[PDB]
């Protein structure tokens, strides 16, 4: 049980990192957890693990918040992502999208079934357990209901059985043995439901599992091909076939060591009032009256001691941002390169909300398409907005060679000096668009349709003949020896740890 | 001879600061003090002043570099800045533009002559200097000549006698008397040249001070009104008449105190090769061929241990950022007043290379317009977009009360979040262009026209009947009794000075 295949691990690694701060006293799922959790993804601290829960009752349960939010150091900035997958607490954001992006191109390793495991250490059927007793987390001030789920994954499984599907999507507590969520399109969490609902024999088998394998809520979180299920991606991905064990009242499998697990169904037919809720834009429009997707509780089975990992989301950074945000950037520069599109790189900036992904061009593969500016852009529009993995996202900036595209500045950089407004850009008004936006869901315009752009931060010359600048910095106006002299002699001339 | 309005005592107040690094040990101008500027502006380190500049001569001359630059700390990121104006060293953004604004509606207090001043201790006619044999600095490595002139100002009189303009403008030594430069419309040395230039009759009396009052290199980098002399603005702005001092050769007249003055024409006939240079938006693009003004140097007057100001402009952060692109905000928030439209604030974001305005909304007066997005978004548009201090700036950001303008990562939430590509934009394509910002000038299109968008990050109820949401962040989705539990238990539960 390594941290990135067993909840309960993690956590001791995280502990272990010093990345942990144990809250022993009491605390209330009345905001109080989730306020501690947002001043933590505002400040980059360490993560809370809330082990005095204000109403944990039999077991149910102790919260840790910020499971993939960032560390204060540049050094291991990204070490929360790194422990879900096994890399050194220092890699680099492109090694992190790497090896989630790694199982791409290998054969799956199916799931392996157990017959038991710590998720089945205790049991709560249809007349023991009452969701509205539990310490569910109210999040956020103006929340329409107390969101349970924020980092467990929904489970649910094509009709037809060959396709078993992993994600997170939102859901709150309803009544005693009910949740509304979110399930939206192009969601495969939607696309599984419109399957039963067009076959119309039955509600969707479904369970939902919290404090699963540190890798399945990175794969839960990417927009991996229709049809994949997650459970062998992430055996791919981390080489090792994840065990898995039945719920007892439906035929779905749970990874063995799920802190906690809901086994139910997925209502065809009923909705609910779902949200509003406060969001991975940074918003929240109290009052908002959406009616959502409903599901029905059957049975809670879960670890002793169980945990139950929360996102608190909003404003940078949080796990939407660092998970939902970056993993969709790396499907991005995947499907850019399936259609041959000259891209080393993407990332989606933290500094555009994660609306916006920079995408890295190889300029030698571009001067050799000979092509232009109004083309290209189209081509790339065309490729990821008609394409569900751009569907978060309604700026697409083109940069060449240059610039890291992991750092923010330097991309805000090349978009503010490059790209001229209107003429170096093409709007896309006939693409789904991503109603929680604020701009599209509250704005001017279509809730679902348009209000995307390919901005091109190309240079003219980098479509033709290379690069026909220096920059302006210390780096590339200044010879290196003369960089080394100035550099070894800052301390001595007078002037002021990488780790710290 | 108070730091605002005597240089020498402005390099005085930043040693005392503990905001300058003497550096009495040879430096070469040949690259070698601009390398050291550039990466003290990179990382807002103290202030270098090469007190021993190899080919020094007779006095001419030590350099100061980064001298309108940033200081690391938050508390005084400004203070270099407020030292130019006699605010205190941890003065706001906004302090500063006001301080700058606030001579607009004052009446000019006009300069006092005076028959001598330090400016005079030294002087090298027609027969004694040489251009070329002074140690001007190569700033960048491709740079197209020594540029001697990024922080002096230069003094032209309109042909009728009835405005003097001070204003900063590059230029670069052409031969042993003479320096070619920038002389572009829409500037004020541009207006006057051109006022010279159709009376026909002589060249344009020019002076070039260096080491002027710091209070007046300041009006010199903002786009105060056409017609009004600069130095009846500081006087107005300090409550103090500037002392000037005439010219030996010409009757232009120039701080008593000042480094550094060249006198001579500006050419109304005579073009020279200018650049190219490393340039305020970060690039040079080395070769650029361009002819500018040509200027010819017929005395330099100076003070004994005269000391140069430098810009080594580039990338973030130096005193085209800080200076040009804050300047020009101020009087864009202004120039909105006057024409009645509800801007409380105005600030150009260093993230977006200072080619970006936001403007800050007062959405009450504006509900009060019972107008909408496309018609305010144009209105604001033809008002800057068409005036000369809307020159620089290619997109202006609309935002509501909530955001705060000073605050780059606010700007780019709200930018992000509340704008739809395209829709909630109006692009401006028959208004002058910046063409130093490169998709301009080495862009795509027209390098003088066009290019520019007013980009509306105001919310639709904004127009209408209020703000309609509450962030999802610390301060707005918890109440205060709880956000003031956490802080006050934030070091007791395990987590992590203004001044640090
Ligand atoms: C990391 C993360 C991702 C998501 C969410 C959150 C986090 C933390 C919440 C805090 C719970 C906010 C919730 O709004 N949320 C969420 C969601 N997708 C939705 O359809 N609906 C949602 O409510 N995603 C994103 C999806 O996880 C990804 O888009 C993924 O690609 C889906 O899987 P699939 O459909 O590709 O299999
Ligand atoms: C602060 C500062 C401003 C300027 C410049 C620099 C600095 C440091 C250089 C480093 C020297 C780079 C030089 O490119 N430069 C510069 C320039 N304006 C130009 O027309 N030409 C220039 O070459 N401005 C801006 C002008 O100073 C302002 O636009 C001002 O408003 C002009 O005065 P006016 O015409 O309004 O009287
Ligand atoms: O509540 C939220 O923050 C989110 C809802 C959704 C829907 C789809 C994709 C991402 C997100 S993030
Ligand atoms: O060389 C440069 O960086 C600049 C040239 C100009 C011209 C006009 C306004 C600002 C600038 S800044
Ligand atoms: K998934
Ligand atoms: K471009
Ligand atoms: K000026
Ligand atoms: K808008
Ligand atoms: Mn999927
Ligand atoms: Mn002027």
């Amino acid at each position: 049980q390594p941290a990135h295949l067993c909840f309960r691990s993690f956590v001791e690694a995280l502990k272990v990192d010093n990345d942990l701060v144990e809250i022993n006293t009491p605390i209330d799922p009345n905001l109080e957890a989730a306020a501690i959790t947002r001043r933590v993804c505002e400040t980059n601290d360490k993560a809370p693990l809330f082990n005095n829960l204000i109403g944990m009752k039999n077991g149910l349960f102790r919260i840790l918040g910020a499971p993939g939010s960032l560390r204060k150091s540049s050094a291991d900035r990204y070490g929360r992502l790194a422990r879900h997958l096994a890399l050194p607490p220092t890699a680099s954001m492109r090694e992190i999208l790497d090896k989630m992006l790694s199982a791409s191109d290998m054969p799956p390793i199916p799931p392996t079934i157990v017959p038991t495991g710590p998720c089945k250490e205790n049991s709560l059927d249809d007349s023991e357990f009452d969701l509205t007793e539990l310490p569910v987390p109210l999040i956020h001030k103006s929340d329409g209901g107390k969101y349970i789920q924020t980092y467990g994954m929904h489970i649910v499984q094509s009709p037809d059985g060959t396709w078993t599907n992993w994600s997170i999507a939102r859901a709150m507590v309803h009544d005693k043995n009910h949740l509304t969520g979110l399930v939206i399109p192009p969601q495969h969490i939607w696309q599984i439901h419109q399957m039963w609902k067009k076959e119309g024999r039955s509600d969707v088998p479904w369970a939902l599992a919290f404090g699963v394998p540190p890798a399945a809520i990175m794969a839960s979180s990417m927009p991996i091909p229709d049809g994949v299920t997650e459970a062998g991606y992430v055996g791919a991905m981390t080489g090792s076939s994840l065990e898995l064990v039945k719920c007892d009242t439906n035929d779905l499998y749970v990874p063995a060591t799920s802190e906690i697990v809901l086994e139910g169904t997925l209502s065809i037919s009923e909705t609910g009032p779902e949200g509003p809720f406060g969001e991975m834009h940074g918003y929240i429009f109290p009052g908002d009256t959406h009616l959502g997707a409903k599901y029905k509780v059957n049975r809670i089975t879960y670890r002793n001691n169980a945990i139950m990992p929360m996102s608190s989301c909003g404003r940078l950074t949080d796990e939407t941002h660092t998970m939902s945000g970056s993993l969709a950037a790396a499907e991005i520069r995947k499907l850019c390169q399936q259609n041959d599109l000259p891209i080393t790189d993407a990332f989606a900036p933290f500094e555009s909300q994660v609306t916006w992904v920079a995408l890295r061009v190889d300029t030698e593969k571009l001067r050799a398409m000979k092509t232009t500016s109004e083309g290209f852009r189209k081509r790339v529009g065309d490729v990821v907005f008609n394409h569900k993995a751009g569907y978060t996202i309604h700026r697409l900036v083109l940069v060449g060679d240059d610039i890291d595209v992991y750092e923010g500045k330097d991309v805000l950089w090349a978009f503010s000096t490059r790209c001229r407004p209107g003429m170096d850009e093409t709007l896309f008004e006939d693409v789904r668009g991503f109603p929680l936006i604020p701009y599209m869901g509250h704005g001017n315009g279509p809730a679902h349709r348009g209000g995307k752009v390919v901005s091109d931060a190309l240079m003219p010359t980098e479509y033709t003949t290379g690069r026909n600048w220096e920059a302006a910095d210390f780096n590339q106006s200044y010879p290196e020896d003369l960089k080394q002299k100035v550099l070894d002699n800052w301390t001595k001339m007078g002037f002021s740890h990488h780790h710290h």
